[PDB]
């Protein structure tokens, strides 16, 4: 029924077969731009995720990004921070991400809920250089000045930043 004014520590319960279980079906779900991969099982809540973009400026730029699943899970988003340096205007150079879905009671109104799991928390993480790519209310203001300046400088830009604390490999271009 109705929780709260009062301390919350009971072992995991829910989270963890939902967890598991979702884990499962994303690692299977998961596109062929993205790449999940677990060092541990004993915690699944934190684990590492991989997205490189095919398309676009991050044509091909591999980051990281860890997302931790608290206890309140799946009633409350998971945590995710971007491990990797991007020149991101969402995603800050140091580590932090801007997404709507990843909002506790978005005040404004699309925020997170039961509905939805670590499989559309991920799907966004992936069109953040995609679509989402927004420069309005950005995290870094640079990466968007850059973008308002000069559209080519601000893509030029980029590569530098990949090669320089990312790299994917050998490949046709």
């Amino acid at each position: 029924g109705s929780s709260g004014s009062s301390g919350s520590t009971r072992r995991v319960s829910v989270r963890d077969k939902l967890l598991v279980k979702e884990v499962a079906e994303l690692e299977a779900n998961l596109p062929c731009t993205c790449k999940v991969h677990f060092p541990d099982p004993n915690k699944l809540h934190c684990f590492q995720l991989t997205v490189t973009p095919d398309e676009g400026y991050y044509q091909g730029g591999k980051f990281q990004f860890e997302t931790e699943v608290p206890d309140a899970y799946n009633m409350v988003p998971p945590k995710v921070k971007c491990l990797t340096k991007i020149w991101h205007p969402n995603i800050t150079e140091t580590g932090e991400i801007c997404l709507s879905l990843l909002r506790e009671h978005s005040i404004d109104g699309t925020g997170w809920a039961p509905t939805r799991t670590l499989k559309d928390v991920v799907w966004g993480l992936n069109s953040l250089f995609t679509d989402l790519l927004n420069f309005d209310d950005p995290l870094n203001i640079e990466a968007a000045e850059h973008h308002l300046r000069d559209k080519e400088d601000f893509r030029n830009k980029v590569d530098d930043y990949i090669k320089r604390y990312a790299r994917s490999g050998p490949s046709s271009g």
